[PDB]
């Protein structure tokens, strides 16, 4: 890691917090990323000096192919602009992937997959990431970001998210007590979390990390789903139950605020959200 250049920016103020209305660091000292916590100029330099490549994965099966055009057009405007980006679009319909114009240093790969009926079959989602694609991802990108396709970017989503392992706060539960979280509560499931455990409720629509960490996570969740299946049990919220168990026991190195996964139709635009970056599409 070579030196940063001279840069002129406002001095950070030790006795003035950036945000006093929200928690900006976890008890395991991982930053919680809200608008006003970061200087993007500094972070962009740090990441550009490493020639960072970010992989973005989306599964668009059956009718979900319809969401690709807005998803990708808005990612071009808002997602890691200035950095190398590789989109990985997993789909049962290669021909229905729209031809979207990409900025320089950005590429898109279409990966054909079979469509499956049962939700357990559906989740090569945890499979696909680690198995057919593991070597390719290690060769092609530095970080992997895994998102839902029925979304659009509306504001900056950049290198402030990048870290070995990140999850995103469920926008419906960020103010909730742990008792209210919809974790898997049956002890017979591998995703089980009791009422007196839990940091946050993470939503599986936006997670990521280094390739290695994302692979570990996906390998672990896949194995846990397989064990539940053999025991005749399905976790209450499927992928997200297992994701929450994983991130309980392997703390993320950054947590993203609900700015990064929002639904404006369901939740409005509260004062605590200064920006709505990645949102559900009505």
């Amino acid at each position: 890691m070579v030196s940063l250049p001279r840069m002129v920016y406002p001095q950070p103020k030790v006795l003035t917090p950036c945000r006093k209305d929200v928690l900006v660091v976890t008890p395991w000292l991982a930053p919680i990323v809200w608008e006003g916590t970061f200087n993007i100029d500094i972070l962009n330099e740090q990441f550009r000096l490493q020639n960072t490549t970010i992989g973005l994965t989306v599964f668009a099966i059956k009718k979900y192919v319809a969401f690709l055009k807005l998803f990708l057009e808005t990612a071009e405007k808002h997602f890691m602009v200035g950095h190398r980006v590789h989109y990985y679009v997993f789909t049962d319909q290669p021909a229905a992937v729209p031809r979207v114009t990409l900025g320089t240093g950005r590429q898109l790969s279409v990966l054909e997959v079979r469509a499956y009926k049962r939700w357990q079959d559906v989740s090569r989602r945890m499979e696909m990431i680690s198995d057919f694609c593991e070597r390719r991802f290690l060769s092609e990108v530095d970080y992997l970001v895994c998102v839902d396709v029925d979304m659009e970017f509306r504001d900056h989503v950049g290198v402030e998210i990048l870290t070995p392992l990140f999850g995103t706060l469920h926008p419906g539960f960020y103010g909730s007590s742990r008792e209210a979280f919809t974790y898997e509560r049956r002890p017979q499931s591998q995703a089980y979390i009791p009422k007196d455990e839990g940091d946050f409720y993470y939503l599986g629509g936006f997670f990521g990390g280094s390739v290695q960490e994302v692979q570990r996570l996906t390998r672990a969740c896949h194995q846990a789903m397989m064990v539940d299946q053999a025991n005749g049990i399905e976790a209450v919220w499927h992928d997200d139950s297992h994701l929450n168990k994983y991130l309980l026991r392997h703390k993320p190195t950054k947590v993203l605020s609900p700015e990064y996964l929002w639904d404006q139709q369901l939740l409005g635009w509260p004062a605590v959200l200064r920006k709505l970056r990645f949102t559900a599409v009505p």
